[PDB]
């Protein structure tokens, strides 16, 4: 039951000062930070990272928006981890995001939504591997 | 007046949960995390990082300590940030730290408290340094 999971947080989430108030979401709710790092995504890397939407007509944009500035790239570990992580993180839409997601706290727009999450296993696999090596994730005991 | 200095969270910081509480410490404070990293430091690495304290009677302890578990590393940004960050973190032993502080909210014993910060300017550069490359530190504007 127990996956991992890919999450970003976006320019803006720095930019507001809410890093830790956004891991503390994912700790508060059982999600694991396994791996963290805080890195500047070069144009190359955040369309390789985002191709899955070179055909649709706002990739120029998240792409100049993703490499705007520095995120925090980190593993969350967990029952469930994949799906629960999308619930924290809430609707794509701030304004359409549940109450007390992430996104409907801190999202300003749907552009600067403030968080990436894998929206499946199979691509959990795939992100982690794009920006960790296993050797850089670490789990460790909750007590 | 501003300055970069050294941060890690020690390993029970981790297992207690409160990655996200002792960076939200910092951002609310005006010491802003440029560099961050989530790690497992090897024997070398703890010794080689706290040499200055290699006669010490605690040195074996603390290493083995520092090892036990991974730890978060960060450098954080701002106002006499050295000085800043030594007042957050509070007293080395968690009896005699001041309220407020990281260590007397959530360190256990002196030989678990939770947080290291570089004691000095001169140290800051050579503990930053041992860490992290310049390339990895990116400092960005605040809300
Ligand atoms: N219909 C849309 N119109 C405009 N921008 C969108 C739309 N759908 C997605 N985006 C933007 O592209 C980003 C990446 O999409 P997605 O692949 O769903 O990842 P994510 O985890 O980052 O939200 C979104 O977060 C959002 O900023
Ligand atoms: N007298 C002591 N007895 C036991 N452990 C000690 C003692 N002094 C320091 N240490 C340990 O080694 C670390 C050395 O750091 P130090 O430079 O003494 O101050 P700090 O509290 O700012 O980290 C401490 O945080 C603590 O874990
Ligand atoms: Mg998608
Ligand atoms: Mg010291």
């Amino acid at each position: 039951a127990i996956e991992r999971t890919l999450s970003i947080i976006k320019p803006d989430g720095l930019e507001k000062g809410v890093i830790g108030k956004i891991i503390s979401r994912f700790e508060e709710k059982g999600l694991k930070p396994v791996a963290i790092r805080l890195q500047h995504l070069s144009q190359a890397q955040a369309e390789g990272f985002y191709a899955v939407h070179k055909a649709r007509p706002f990739f120029k944009d998240l792409v100049q928006f993703m490499i705007s500035g520095p995120v925090v790239l980190m593993v969350l570990e967990g029952e469930n981890a994949v799906l629960a992580n999308r619930d924290i993180m809430g609707a794509t839409n701030p304004a359409q995001a549940a109450e007390g997601t992430i996104r409907k706290d801190f999202a300003t727009s749907i552009d600067k939504n403030t968080v990436h999450g894998s929206d499946s296993l199979e691509n959990a696999k795939i992100e982690i591997a794009y920006f960790f090596r296993e050797t850089e994730i670490h789990s460790y005991p909750y007590q």
